């Protein structure tokens, strides 16, 4: 029923096995406008018409799965996501004509391959067809088509399409295999911004969540090897070459969580922020500085996220790691004993417990980073520490004061924010990295006569200047619970060519988005689950739309 439909010619399917192909749509998530939202555009490759099921599902896992690293799940509902069902001629295991004619090349490599039936343009497909096809008639937007694909422009062949990726956040192409490779093409200035990965790989999901961190946060490869000249170093965001602690540009993040620079392997001149990362090793989370970055980028997209506050930590206050020269030595072993060090410092997170009587007399740090998103507002945050018995009162010394500590912290606005991934952008070519960024440090001087008892733990919130919690103590290990959206017309029917995915928030959130006014043709009428807190796995949120 919804669909789209190309029109391929020869630099597209020369060997005219998909000259005219019709692409069911599919909505997998639609919260808001689309004019609203970052647009993500799924499609398949090497999954036959009757392997279209298979596709929808693998989506859904591979994003749902994507979902629950952050920095995506503060996101999680700014996504529309959409699954254009590419039917293939062959399998991709089999080996025959395929949708995409993506093959693997000596390296494992997943490449979109111009010669293999010699379709000159084939890997502008998603740009130059697809993309443009999309936005006309399923975006909200509905840019009208500016260019016949299958035809050469007067001037740039590629500029009548930069529009494509303004629209369009991300193109994924999932390839129904279990071959185990991944690749992301990030060139905006030739029109490319795809990445491909595999749909049922033994890593299926952490591949697509680092491959869609290169594509749309525009991290680097933090297995990359080299030496970064001044050009590229202030070109990438999470990779340096600096080894003056005092000079790197991640240096405000030195010392919070796991964030000590080192070498990404023995000798290496290409330094990491963290040795732990996504973007190194797929086992692995996001570092803070991928976060940082990742987020900031994912604000230029939205228009209502105009803070961003990284999960405080609590650490006993000893000195150690506590100046750029504590940090000078770039070497893996210097990463895991600075490691080692938090940990047997740590009071926070599931480190909470790790506080005692023995603590009276000792100093503790509250430590996290902000940045500002706005570049005209600058803000002014609170942070309140304190210790807590186990039955919530706040403890005192002898003289009956309590235990607690206020300091309030201004957040420089974002005066750089204008050359980092913008709208319109083709690529980060220098930023300032400290611009808007405040590293944030709350030191408590514990009395030599605390009264301390077993159980006390360190509590502590970060208030904005309303009063509003953004960040406490309970923050890092609060729980999450899983939403499913779900689009019906009023009479409780499934709307066609919806398959509504779900995605996780901290138990107790109430939801706050604008529906968007349409549903392909439909027109919004009323929306259960909203403004309610989500405190059970599997809550319905249902979006209703009129026939
Ligand atoms: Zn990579
Ligand atoms: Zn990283």
């Amino acid at each position: 029923e919804q669909s789209i439909q190309l029109t391929l010619g020869p630099w597209y399917s020369n060997d005219g096995k998909y000259s005219n192909p019709t692409i069911p749509v599919y909505t997998i998530q639609k919260t808001r406008s689309d004019t609203e939202n970052m647009v993500v555009v799924v499609c398949g490759e090497g999954y036959t018409k009757s392997q279209q099921g298979k596709f929808i599902n693998d989506v859904k896992r591979l994003w749902q799965d994507a979902m629950k690293y952050e920095p995506y799940r503060s996101y999680a509902d700014r996504f529309n996501v959409y699954a254009l069902c590419t039917a293939s001629e062959s399998t991709f295991d089999n080996g025959g004509s395929t949708f995409f004619d993506v093959i693997v090349d000596k390296y494992n490599s997943p490449v979109i391959s111009n010669n293999l039936h010699g379709s000159q343009w084939k890997n502008h497909i998603f740009e130059r067809c697809i993309g443009p096809e999309f936005i006309e008639k399923i975006h909200d937007a509905h840019i009208k088509k500016k260019c016949d694909p299958n035809t050469i422009p007067s001037g740039s062949e590629y500029e009548p399409y930069y529009y494509v990726h303004d629209y369009i956040a991300q193109f994924a192409m999932v390839v129904n295999t279990k071959s185990d490779f991944g690749g992301a093409y990030n060139n905006r200035e030739y029109g490319f911004h795809y990445f491909i990965s595999p749909s049922d790989s033994y890593r299926a999901s952490k591949t697509f969540a680092h491959e869609f961190g290169h594509g749309l946060l525009g991290l680097g490869d933090e297995y990359s090897n080299g030496y970064l000249l001044d050009d590229k170093e202030l070109k990438s965001l999470n990779l340096s070459s600096v080894e003056d602690p005092e000079k790197i540009k991640w240096r405000q993040l030195l010392g919070f969580r796991n964030t000590y620079t080192c070498r990404n392997a023995y000798g290496s001149k290409m330094l990491v922020s963290s040795y732990e990362c996504i973007m190194r090793d797929t086992n692995y989370q996001f570092c803070e500085v991928c976060r940082l970055q990742g987020f900031k980028r994912m604000s230029q997209l939205v228009k209502d996220v105009d803070l961003y506050v990284a999960t405080p930590e609590v650490k006993e206050y000893t000195g150690a790691y506590s100046k750029p020269s504590d940090f000078t030595d770039l070497e893996t072993s210097s990463y895991y004993n600075y490691t080692y060090n938090r940990n047997d410092r740590l009071l926070s997170g599931n480190s909470k417990s790790r506080f005692n009587t023995n603590m009276n007399g000792k100093k503790i740090e509250l430590r996290t980073v902000i940045q500002n998103i706005s570049d005209k507002n600058a803000r002014q945050l609170k942070f309140k520490m304190w210790i807590k018995h186990s039955d919530g009162s706040v403890a005192t010394d002898s003289s009956g004061n309590p235990l607690q500590t206020v300091q309030t912290f201004d957040i420089p606005v974002w005066n750089d924010k204008a050359n980092f991934w913008p709208l319109g952008a083709l690529d980060h070519i220098k930023s300032d990295f400290n611009s808007g960024l405040k590293s944030c440090s709350l030191i408590y001087q514990i009395p030599s006569d605390a009264q301390l008892k077993s159980g006390d733990t360190v509590a502590f919130q970060v208030l904005d200047e309303n009063g509003n919690v953004l960040a406490d103590d309970n923050t890092e290990t609060q729980r999450y619970t899983t939403v499913s959206i779900q689009y019906k017309f009023e009479d409780g029917s499934e709307i066609p060519n919806t398959a509504g995915g779900t995605f996780t928030v901290p138990y107790g959130t109430k939801l706050d988005l604008t529906p968007a006014k349409t549903l392909y043709d439909y027109e919004f009428i009323k929306v259960d689950g909203l403004n309610k807190p989500i405190v059970s796995d599997g809550t319905v949120v249902t979006y209703y739309y009129k026939n």
